């Protein structure tokens, strides 16, 4: 639908700017769907725990915990 | 006994939610659990925790601080 | 959804049931769950019949019967 | 010819019902079957008890005994 | 032997109406059998039974399950 | 003692009729066996069941569902 | 506590009435807790199933049809 | 759901006819699902493509390229 | 027959009480049996001697030299 | 850089289209890059390729010979 | 030593109220040692990080995170 | 449990006891639980059977030579 | 590049200082970059939690945490 | 220490008695141990008990049964 595909989308941009190295623009883009209440955050936070890197576990823990 | 069953059902349904794969629905639940101080709420933790799911892991990490 | 949860709910209740050691309790559930019509039942019973016991086995055959 | 083709329709759509996990839906085609004596019915059990699945296989039992 | 005869002629009939994929003539054949109290009706069932098919097994216990 | 000796003798009957391929006299003596309540049915049962053959099989629980 | 020691007993009780080569006295024993609606009737079952004799299986599934 | 059966019930339906080895009522069937718009069209295509069958891919590539 | 009867349920209610790892009912038990002079005594202190647990066999030579 | 992310962006969504298995938005999303102009167009082309799905080889391939 | 006795103690009845899942207990008699400042607290705070249970790490850490 | 609870206990304090190589306080341990009548004596006493110690059987054999 | 060569001359300079083995000077330069805002702090990670130091992860994440 | 020299002093002496094929002094020894209450005692009695020679398991039982 359309809530899958912006779900598919956000994972999309978050590993694209973590495949950059921009980390960054990564915390932006999180910090922007979260402020937003943004259920596709999860998506995004999913998409950088299976990345393997630990850049990425942290920018993900620091998000997830400024819930 | 009615204790062991809501237990099971609490943990049951942590991993039903896993499973669908809504992460604001175990967060939900959790937040319940917690603020009901339901002694099932533990339960429901080892069902995320023994997941395998680094996202679960989180979840369980973050609604544990708040204890 | 919530008729999928339900199902979830139902099939994990019955495997509960059964690992209890009470095997009239789980009669009991799918004979309440049969004589409401829900679909749930189905799912109770599948849980039963891969569960590998041979009591559970019976049990599917015997309420299924009754259709 | 038109036999074979609605025989093998309704396998298909018997397998098709079974996939989805809607066993009630599987015992309404074949009850739907039978009332008509529509030899496809037969099919439609072989699908059934071919496919590995003990629901399946019980669904089918049961449909024999109103035979 | 007449009677070793009809047996073997009647097992082949069953055998034969079971490879078309025919199981409705098959029932056919085992009820006419059964209704004229022939013995060779056993002489068929094992037939079926050996056969190694789901759908022959059932129909074997199905109208084995009328005498 | 007649007992075990009333046991044998009926459990070789019923294996020497299964053995000519006889099974409609198996039904016979199983029938009057059970209707003369002689616990040696039982006996003549278990060779039935431990000897492997389908028909075997049928003929002993089409006979045991009677009591 | 009673609960399981009366479970234990009749299972043993089982048991040991099968080991006997006694399957009339199993069927009895079975009718009696069946009738007095004994809780104790599955733990008996079980001690039936599980023993792997077929005579077992036969006793199991035709007490248990009659729930 | 309508769509998912109609979806199934079209790549069944051409499965069946080039089974038959009629591959005329295959390009009618796609012919006619084409000039419907129904999307179900693609679902009988893939059931064509990973047929294995070279014929199917010429079927498959010449119906394709009418869009 | 009661003598083996009450040996095997003397051996089997040892067992049990030696599963619940309560083993101050196991020696009130082997006692009652022991001041009654009940051969079914030996069926116990046999039952708890080849149970391979340490404190059956201290229970059982304790019990035993009291005669 | 924006250019890469519209890139990266069309390719997900292609892929996406895909995997919920309805090639007939694939086409869509591939004629509407395609009437603008948008160089993601190829970005989105390579995606179906390496995706080994043959439908999605048919839809690049006819969508390439519009250029 | 009573030093060695009560650190001992306190890690056994940690590791006991583990054992019968009640981490919410642990919690308690963690909590209890931590407001008396009884160096025993660490000989519990061990005997849960070496049990290789993951709720046994979360609650340490959470514990010794309030020191 | 308070029951089990302080069967733990003493099974624990047997245990350390006779780690620091001080059998006569095991002894100690051992001979006020007697006195006392209290039924942790014997989860005291399976702690030590087990152990693997000489020393420790001699005890707990001396321990039931009182009873 | 300008922005790459302060990402590689920062991380290069953390790198030196760890194997310096001055941590305290890593924290001071992890802490004079984060208080500029410069990118080049998230180069400066990279170069430590890829370390396989301990003491690097420590001081990473301890820095991560001040964003 | 001098409750650990004297406790090693009487393991030493006890199997140096041992060693010379003396057990009429090493009871000698034991005897005057037990007779003064000396905890030392024990050491020598887990001396005897490891170093084999089914002599030195017997002499220690029959001190020990003194206690």
């Amino acid at each position: 639908m359309e809530e899958e595909r912006r779900r598919h989308l956000a994972a999309a941009e978050a590993r694209f700017l973590l495949e950059l190295g921009r980390p960054d623009e990564v915390l932006r883009l999180l910090e922007r769907l979260l402020e937003e209440g943004d259920p596709a955050l999860f998506a995004a936070l999913r998409e950088l725990l299976e990345s393997g890197d630990p850049l990425a576990r942290l920018i993900a823990e620091t998000v997830f915990r400024r819930l």
